[PDB]
């Protein structure tokens, strides 16, 4: 049983459509964490946000070093509160804008962290279909943390099966992994274009190319992951064992 009076509120970390996220601290022990405040009146209008409740139930039973922890939640008369693990280094997206693009060691280490996390999720019957840089946070040691932002995803990261209105499964996560590996190395997504229509067309036809600096091992992995036919994509164990991943990962 938590209470608002148990925390000291600090600076705003980000803004959303149903409330904000603040840096906070437990008064007594002085423990740093993140607090998200949502307004009921807002939830019960944008839809029947019982979705929040299901998502909170699901997220609170996941324990992995590469998945952001939901420590708990409570509510009062007008607000609902989520107590979250704090990520000191911020978003991967912000880090990407600063460096322009990552080198092979950093990229390979990140892909390894995500495959492990996605593997644990699949065994828990949890499939994302979403995992943008903006939604990837960094811990104290620089480790990746997967957060739950789309609990309520532009075209760039969507797989062919989806925009083509077919049925999907856990194979969408392999596609996402390919788009991300590419964006990390090149600096931008593989199907980006001036119009929505052209992007839709390139994804469906799987039309993309690599800049000259991209390595052959990197091209190999990404070409295997971005397969039109979902069943032609490798298992997560095959990604963790790919020669390019093994050679450049710092472990
Ligand atoms: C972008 O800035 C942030 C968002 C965060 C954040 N956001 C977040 C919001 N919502 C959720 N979750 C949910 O909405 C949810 C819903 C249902 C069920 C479960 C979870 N998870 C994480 N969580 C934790 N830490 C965060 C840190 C953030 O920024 C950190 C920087 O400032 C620190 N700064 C320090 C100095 C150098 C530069 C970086």
């Amino acid at each position: 049983q938590w209470a608002l009076e148990d925390f000291e509120i600090g600076r705003p970390l980000g803004k959303g459509k149903f409330g904000n996220v603040y840096l906070a601290r437990e008064k007594q022990s002085k423990f740093i964490l993140a607090l998200k405040v949502l307004f009921k009146a807002q939830l019960e209008k944008a839809g029947v946000e019982h979705q929040l409740r299901r998502e909170v139930e699901i997220q609170s039973h996941l324990r992995h070093p590469n998945i952001l922890r939901l420590y708990g939640y409570f509510h009062d008369a007008t607000r609902v509160y989520l107590i979250l693990e704090y990520a000191p280094l911020g978003t991967v997206y912000r880090e990407l804008q600063k460096l322009s693009k990552f080198d092979e060691q950093r990229t390979a280490t990140y892909i390894t962290e995500l495959a492990n996390a996605l593997s644990y999720c699949h065994s828990k019957r949890v499939i994302h279909r979403d995992i943008k840089p903006e939604n990837l946070l960094l811990g104290s040691a620089g480790e990746l943390k997967i957060a739950d932002f789309g609990w309520s995803g532009t075209l760039d990261y969507l797989p062919p099966e989806m925009i083509e209105g077919r049925m999907h499964d856990e194979k969408v996560d392999l596609w996402s992994l390919g788009v991300l590996c590419y964006e990390f190395l090149v600096g931008k997504p593989p199907f980006e274009a001036n119009t929505y229509q052209e992007t839709y067309k390139r994804i469906s036809r799987v039309e993309f190319t690599f800049p000259d600096f991209v390595t052959e091992g990197a091209r190999d992995l990404i070409s295997r992951l971005l397969k039109h036919n979902p069943s032609q994509r490798p298992m997560l164990r095959e990604v963790l064992e790919h020669p390019w991943i093994t050679a450049n990962s710092s472990k």
